[PDB]
């Protein structure tokens, strides 16, 4: 709510290193758009979105507002490019979940060593707990094939794979589990390919968002690292 | 062969991390198959094989069975995709090698930290030796070019280079040298490229084996890391 | 300089790791060359240039002559493959800078822990400063869109960004800032997109320079790390 609050969330408790990379990420994004003012949409979709995931990596709650903008726009822009896997995913799943996420995260916040901001309390699945979730996804793959037969189905397999994985990832994330980042690393190497092949069928893609997914991949390694530090801050000792 | 053994070898002394990844790798391989049951053959070549390399990372000697399955199936699958460089690599090189490797590793297994299972004893090349190993690889390339002049060759360079690099890594790996992992990281980047071209000449590549190799690269870093730990543990 | 001094410069104060990845970076380049004596030009461009950037990484000064050879041959070669953003960047901007650079670094050398070689004294920007430098990059982009407008521009958006970013990185290098390597990590990822599209239009690319930029990416990460050590040694 508070501007004083907004000041904390946005500027509070970044390391130098986190600051450098975020600023450079917005820079490359600014510089790509000061070349292509025409696709202003996808460039907004990157800037809000780079901020979304960098904030998740930090465990900041105000990621969700950014996410809400970002996934919506992206949903449109991924349609205008005939990436149908990404379009139904962002619109139907990510857009409601932004609020759902804000709900359940909101309940589980905490200070962090500078106390200049609030970080979510991160949890760690066990191997057993994990082996279930992996199976869950393979089960619900057959369920994502049954569904979506309706209206026929026009999902190439790979456009398809990146979609199960993305839902499972999103689900661990709202649930505050560190293992989400292992999944995010796979959804990011996959979506980069999606926008890279899209540049051949038909011979086209959008640079702000293909570039966005490269910055996503980097950050998703940061996320895994930082979320580990986070899981310890709230554990056995 | 002991059953109690295969229990240790297969499930013993994994970190939460290694576990969390090796499972997520197999899951993604599975989700891929629940989409295209059509070529299980490749999906199996991927599943057996992720395990191969994940097990070499660990210094686990049972890596060799998984490899034997993996490389043979792989040799076939790359043959159906006109990657004739790779199919001959697996067939003439890797398939006999699982055996030679198993031979030499077995004499140099050690306990490892939890005593829950055993690891190969890793060694480190020196800068001198490594320079020599690398020098060999260029000298040895003119030999791989003279050979294969015979029986003809549309040896595209990319396919060709990765075949030389792969042979040298394999030799170091059987010989239990850490530095294989450096070479592995490069053969993985090269081979990701082979399957990335295979879908322009022409239009069709295998997904499980494209994915397999992305995962191979991830793991080849863990490999490097983990073998440095192995070198410390055993001298 | 002396023959005693050149022994220190080229062989002085390498970690076993840096040494292994260096000799191998050169090995893999040599091999792509034993396959295609066809254009050694790109190969010499690759070899010096790997040496250039590993040398920048180590904070060594004779990176500069290597850079000089590298950026020339390359600037030419990036012309013969019709990559015009890259050719103008290397010739007009880099060849001057190799000189400016040697001038400036020369003032700020220091020894470093083994007392073998001379490392440059690394500094770091603050977040405040970093904010300017990035915002500067944004202004200077529309200002480089003015400049280029005269006599037209066959500048794809991609090529255009990678020239902006590459200059800003090179300004940071000459001024001796650790933060250069974040930029380089982006230009190296961008320049592999460039030589990847160059393959498609028109149906052509050079392996030694596509490899070299993959080896650049690896080394640009090592760069960031070692320059962090390097800032710490010098307050
Ligand atoms: C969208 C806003 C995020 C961009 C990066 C902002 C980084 C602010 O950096 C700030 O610098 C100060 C040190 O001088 C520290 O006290 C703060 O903890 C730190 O957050
Ligand atoms: C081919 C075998 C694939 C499965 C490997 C992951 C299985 C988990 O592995 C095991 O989990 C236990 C958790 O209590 C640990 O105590 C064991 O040391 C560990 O090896
Ligand atoms: C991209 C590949 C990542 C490899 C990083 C693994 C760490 C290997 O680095 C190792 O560090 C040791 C001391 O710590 C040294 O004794 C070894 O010479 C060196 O190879
Ligand atoms: C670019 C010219 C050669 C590449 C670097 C060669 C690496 C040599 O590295 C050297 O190896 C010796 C180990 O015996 C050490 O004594 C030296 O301190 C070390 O710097
Ligand atoms: N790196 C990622 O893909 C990532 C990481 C953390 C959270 N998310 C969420 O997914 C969507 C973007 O892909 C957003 O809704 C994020 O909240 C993505
Ligand atoms: N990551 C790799 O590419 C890798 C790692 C370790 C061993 N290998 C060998 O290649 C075959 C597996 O496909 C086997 O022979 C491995 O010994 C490859
Ligand atoms: N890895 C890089 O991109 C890098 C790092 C440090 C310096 N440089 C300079 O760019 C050119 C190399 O192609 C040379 O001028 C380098 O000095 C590049």
């Amino acid at each position: 709510g508070s501007l004083a609050w907004w000041k904390r969330e946005l500027f509070g408790g970044w390391t130098h290193f986190e600051a450098v990379w975020l600023l450079m990420f917005l820079g490359i994004q600014a510089v790509v758009f000061v070349f292509n003012p025409d696709s202003w949409l996808a460039s907004v979709a990157a800037v809000t979105g780079i901020l979304c995931v960098v904030f998740v990596g930090k465990g900041k709650i105000s990621n969700y507002l950014f996410g809400l903008i970002s996934v919506s726009l992206y949903a449109y822009v991924s349609y205008t490019f005939k990436l149908y896997g990404e379009m139904m995913l962002n619109l139907l799943v990510y857009v409601p979940v932004q609020f759902v996420g804000f709900a359940m995260w909101r309940k589980h916040m905490a200070l962090g060593e500078t106390a200049e901001t609030e970080e979510v309390k991160a949890k760690a699945l066990t191997v057993r707990q994990w082996l279930l979730v992996v199976a869950a996804s393979v089960v619900g793959t057959s369920v994502y094939i049954e569904w979506l037969h309706h209206l026929g189905s026009a999902l190439p397999t790979l456009d398809g794979v990146t979609v199960v994985v993305s839902i499972v990832a999103q689900v661990l994330m709202i649930l505050r589990y560190r293992e989400q980042w292992a999944l995010w690393i796979v959804v990011n190497i996959l979506t980069i390919s999606l926008w890279a092949v899209a540049w051949f069928k038909n011979g086209e893609t959008s640079l702000p968002l293909l570039l966005m997914y490269v910055m996503y991949l980097c950050n998703s390694v940061y996320g895994y690292i930082n979320w580990t530090k986070l899981v310890k801050r709230h554990s056995g000792q």
